[PDB]
């Protein structure tokens, strides 16, 4: 049911030696397509 990957579809962590961001491939899927319906007109 439930797992961690789709609890979670992006990772922010700041490190000493700088800052690191992890993106699901999932997350990816979403974001295109958000876009696709935004220069799309309602």
């Amino acid at each position: 049911m439930a797992e961690a990957h789709q609890a979670v579809a992006f990772q922010f962590t700041v490190t000493p030696d700088g800052i690191d961001l992890r993106l699901s491939h999932e997350a990816l899927r979403q974001i295109y397509l958000s876009g696709l319906h935004s220069w799309k007109k309602k």
